[PDB]
């Protein structure tokens, strides 16, 4: 019997033990988590509105209900167990742990309040525990985004949606609170680059485009030279291409110009513009507005790079949200790791020059990619594990699993939660959820979590 075991119960963790299950009939499967329930960024990344990638989690509860698989939550590898340890009682390890941090911006006025990382702002409304006492201040009226990606469309879009549509979804009842009094009524995404370089795809690019009581700003002259420098385009880009161009060159109709007329909201894409330095309410204790940067696109193809004219732009506003990308960081310092390019170093999911370590997700390919590149990648981690397996490359000797592992966590008084236990969690955050008719009110205090499991 094989002991095999996964760090982290987000995507990659989980369709890494589906493959492993699958393709071999005896071996038993273990997966580690931090948090003490599972899923990862399933459950604290998707949108509370995109109710419907949510549902992926189906499969993962059917896999967690086999008999060779056992969840461990409540457990921080490299903190109450070591990557080493893990080494010694498995005969293979999975680093699937994804991607904690932020990109910095690095400039000067970042530190002032009023300012944020994204992921500090999702967590909040998607119920992260550590950032339950985000309290952004909504008071002012205009919000600048730094980045075009899917990330900045999802904050953008939870800023602007009028409030009872947020209802009945699983946002958190405090962040929900907040958002129903806020002010913020201009928000504006900032790019260094121009149209052809956005980082947004075409489902989130026109959810914008519709959102009930909003209406777009997009300035005609950032989009010159397009319809004709995309001929040569593939379907995907060119599509997304024509629908940023339709809506800022062509006259809506008798309806849409209206429903633009009565909108009490407004959002806007800015182009050619690069973060420079946040600037200080007259007494210093807020922020008051941004300096950017003018800039010039020089080079081809993808490879463009922007660079500055050594003109300025100060934008007035009150709150600053930075969508620039997230980052890995290094778990153990026993274990491999590239502070250039933010991964674990490995060949196909072997980590380089460590026999018996395997790696999945985002911390083997980079914080890039929808669930489905993260499942499929995953499943390549698996195939090569298995045929490592099967010609006897790892250790060619019994060994215990999770029956030494316990024994340590025991010792140290850790408290593993385990998934009949979340299956208990999961009940009473659905109870709670009952009178206000949402799919769930999440539990955010892990003391009163353990408390209601027995502890
Ligand atoms: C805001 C946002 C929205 C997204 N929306 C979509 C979408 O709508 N559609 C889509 O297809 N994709 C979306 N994605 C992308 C999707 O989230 C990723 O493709 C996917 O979750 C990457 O999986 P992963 O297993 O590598 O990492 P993650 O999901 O991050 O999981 C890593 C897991 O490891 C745990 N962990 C971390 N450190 C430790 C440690 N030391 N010990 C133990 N456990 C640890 C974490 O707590 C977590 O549970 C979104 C991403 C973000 C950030
Ligand atoms: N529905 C979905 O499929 C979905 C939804 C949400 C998230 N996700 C995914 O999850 C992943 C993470 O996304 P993400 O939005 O945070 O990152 P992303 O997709 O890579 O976008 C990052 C952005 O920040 C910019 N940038 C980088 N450094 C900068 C700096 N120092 N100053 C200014 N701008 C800077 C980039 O501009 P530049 O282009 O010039 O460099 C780019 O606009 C993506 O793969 C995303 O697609 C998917």
């Amino acid at each position: 019997t094989p002991q095999i075991c996964v760090v982290g119960s987000g995507p990659a963790g989980f369709y890494t033990a589906q493959h492993l299950l699958k393709h071999h009939s005896r071996a038993h499967v273990d997966i580690y988590e931090k948090q003490l329930v599972p899923f990862g960024l399933v459950r604290f990344g998707v949108a509370p509105d995109h109710p419907e990638v949510k549902n992926v989690i189906n499969t993962f509860t059917q896999t967690a209900r086999s008999d060779r698989c056992a969840f461990y939550g409540n457990v921080e590898v490299g903190r109450d167990v070591t990557v080493q340890e893990l080494q010694d009682a498995y005969h293979a390890v999975v680093l699937s742990y994804g991607a904690e941090d932020h990109q910095a911006l690095d400039i000067p006025g970042e530190e002032l309040p009023g300012v944020f990382s994204a992921r500090a702002f999702v967590g909040w409304y998607n119920g992260l525990p550590e950032n339950r006492e985000l309290a952004p201040d909504l008071s002012c009226d205009t919000a600048v985004i730094l980045g075009q990606g899917n990330v900045a469309l999802d904050v953008a879009r939870i800023l602007l949606t009028p409030p009872d549509h947020l209802e009945k979804t699983d946002i958190t009842e405090a962040a929900l609170g907040a958002l129903r009094q806020s002010r913020v009524k201009t928000v504006w995404i900032v790019g260094r680059r121009g149209p052809l370089q956005v980082a947004f795809t075409i489902k989130e690019l026109r959810e914008m485009i519709q959102l009930p009581g909003t209406r777009p700003m997009l300035d005609p002259a950032d989009f010159l030279g397009l319809q004709d420098r995309i001929k040569e385009a593939a379907r995907p880009r060119k599509r997304l291409m024509e629908l940023l161009l339709r809506t800022a060159t062509e006259k809506p109709g008798v309806e849409e110009a209206a429903r633009r007329a009565s909108a009490s909201r407004a959002w806007g894409l800015r182009f050619f513009r690069s973060p420079q330095q946040v600037l200080p309410s007259p007494d210093g204790r807020r922020a008051a507005g941004i300096r950017l940067a003018v800039t010039r696109l020089e080079g081809i193809g993808e490879a463009t790079r922007a660079v500055p004219t050594g003109d300025v732009e100060d934008l007035p506003c009150g709150l600053v949200l930075s969508s620039i990308g997230y980052k890995s960081r290094p778990i153990d310092p026993s274990v491999p790791f590239d502070p250039k390019l933010g991964v674990v170093p490995n060949m196909e999911g072997r980590v380089v020059d460590v026999p018996g370590l395997y790696c999945s997700g985002w911390v083997k390919r980079g914080p890039t990619g929808v669930i489905t590149t993260t499942m499929t990648d995953s499943f390549l981690t698996g195939q090569i594990l298995l045929q490592d397996l099967k010609a006897g490359h790892l250790p060619s000797g019994p060994r215990p699993g999770s029956a030494f592992i316990k024994a340590l966590l025991d010792s140290r008084g850790v408290w593993p939660v385990s998934f009949s236990d979340w299956e208990k969690l999961d009940a009473e955050e659905v109870s709670r959820g009952q009178a206000s008719g949402k799919p769930r009110e999440k539990l955010l205090d892990p003391q009163e979590m353990l408390r209601l499991l027995g502890h």
